[PDB]
């Protein structure tokens, strides 16, 4: 029906609403990291968010999120394997019902226990809507979580939740800084995809960081508590939001690092 992750609505049936779902160019895959090759000619990427402006936080039946002004180039990605200027729309997580499983992407078959995406999309387009219709329309930077010490700077995102429990709900959720979601590194992964839900289109440049950040059982746990459902439905728990890895195809993989 209304498409989902369960057994009746969940990734494999997405095909039918969205054939591109079995396209050239689907995200996320496995990273083999002994195949991905050493570029070079990769630039380091620049990660730009010290004006970045956090607007609002919302659960959207699927994830949650949090939104930033995208109206001007104060929060932007550029270099590594891009051309241009990419403003930061959302970031958003995908989780587990158990720490053994929740990313999208894989390294060499390991899932982490959740994933986190910051979405960008090429100023040269002018909106986010016209971005996803490109091929080199989006970049999303991915970050792998693992449990383990806290992430302080996750805390203020984890206490919220409460209040954005079910599909529908947002609150404002101003000067959130996204800088304290970021590994030490900047080393990563890079390949030509797609976005992980529907529509499934494959204007995606993925960026994805070698580095896992840390959090804590207490901070996922709070993930877990998450609804897909509308406040007066069936509770029906917010986990194991995410699309596995999907065929390579005619693609590679490239590193920035050795
Ligand atoms: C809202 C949206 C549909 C959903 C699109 C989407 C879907 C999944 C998504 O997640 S992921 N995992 O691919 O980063 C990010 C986005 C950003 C652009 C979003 C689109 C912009 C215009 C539009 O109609
Ligand atoms: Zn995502």
């Amino acid at each position: 029906h209304h498409w989902g992750y369960g057994k009746h609505n969940g990734p494999e049936h997405w095909h039918k609403d969205f054939p591109i779902a079995k396209g050239e160019r689907q995200s996320p895959v496995d990273i083999d990291t002994h195949t991905a090759r050493y570029d070079p000619s990769l630039k380091p990427l620049s990660v730009s968010y010290d004006q970045a402006t956090s607007l609002r936080i919302l659960n959207n039946g699927h994830s949650f999120q949090v939104t930033f002004d995208d109206s001007q180039d104060k929060a932007v990605l550029k270099g590594g394997p891009l051309d241009g200027t990419y403003r930061l729309l959302q970031f958003h997580f995908h989780w587990g019902s158990l720490d053994g499983q929740g990313s999208e992407h894989t390294v060499d078959k390991k899932k982490y226990a959740a994933e986190l995406h910051l979405v960008h999309w090429n100023t040269k387009y002018g909106d986010v809507g016209k971005a996803v219709q490109q091929p080199d329309g989006l970049a999303v930077l991915g970050i792998f979580l693992k449990v383990g010490s806290a992430k302080p700077g996750l805390q203020k995102v984890v206490d919220v939740l409460d209040s954005i429990k079910t599909e529908g709900k947002s609150a404002d959720f101003t000067n959130f800084d996204p800088r304290g979601l970021l590994p030490e590194s900047l080393d990563y992964w890079t390949y030509p995809g797609s976005l992980t839900t529907p529509p499934l289109a494959e204007c995606v440049t993925w960026i994805v960081l070698k580095e896992p950040i840390s959090v804590s059982s207490e901070q996922v746990l709070k993930f877990r508590k998450l609804n897909f459902n509308g406040e007066g439905e069936p509770e029906e728990l917010m986990v194991d939001n995410w699309r596995p890895a999907q065929p390579l195809k005619n693609r590679q993989i490239k590193a920035s690092f050795k």
